[PDB]
């Protein structure tokens, strides 16, 4: 089953996807799902994205200090310690992000829906 | 004066964690609109607010990292690089750096800094 595979689920009002895992399927075609801040909660099928990691090339929004739509692509992975790391490419420059740090906006993870959607 | 603009660490949800947030409005009735660092907004109660920017030295935290969520730890050091904030969290001796997103608090730690921070 899908429990315990780590996912990437929309949030409801902003629409934006965060790093998150499912700890246990249920009714209505939902899942709870544990946040990586550690808020669980029930979302939809289609609203989560089996991602682990967020494949290579793909657009995401890689948060920090005052930065909320900071765009870049997926140019790398890292395990350490671990824990995993993602190498998002902005301008020419590539910098080091923790998974938690690396969500997608709406247009962003419907890219994906198609093909990682569980809807 | 007016608290839009200033960082602080909020509870959002019923029985949730103080997160770090900036406020953006005061929507008036003892609540304020926040922004959290993960970009999410909605209203919060004022007694639900923290306004401490950044959480200070000796405070027992939560420092969350890829598969752990109740690590608790103690603030020791602060550090800025490329204008952003580093926390230097020691537990069990050893000291770890965490970035300001990565610092909550639980209730019972918040509950420490509400009669000094707390906007209630
Ligand atoms: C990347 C994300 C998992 C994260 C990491 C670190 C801190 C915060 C944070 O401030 N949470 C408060 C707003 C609610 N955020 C969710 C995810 C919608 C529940 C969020």
């Amino acid at each position: 089953s899908f429990v315990g595979l780590r996912v990437v689920a929309k949030w409801s009002s902003n629409g934006y996807f965060y790093s998150g895992k499912i700890t246990r399927d249920v009714g209505a075609g939902k899942y709870k799902l544990l946040f990586d801040d550690g808020y669980e909660c029930d979302v939809l099928g289609k609203d989560i994205l089996l991602c682990d990691p967020i494949p290579l090339d793909t657009e995401v929004t890689a948060l920090s200090e005052d930065e909320y739509f900071s765009a870049g692509v997926v140019k790398g992975h890292r395990k350490e310690s671990g824990e995993l790391y993602y190498s998002i490419e902005k301008e020419g420059q590539r910098k080091w992000y923790k998974r938690m740090a690396v969500i997608l906006s709406l247009e962003q993870g419907n890219r994906l829906r198609e093909q990682y959607g569980l809807g």
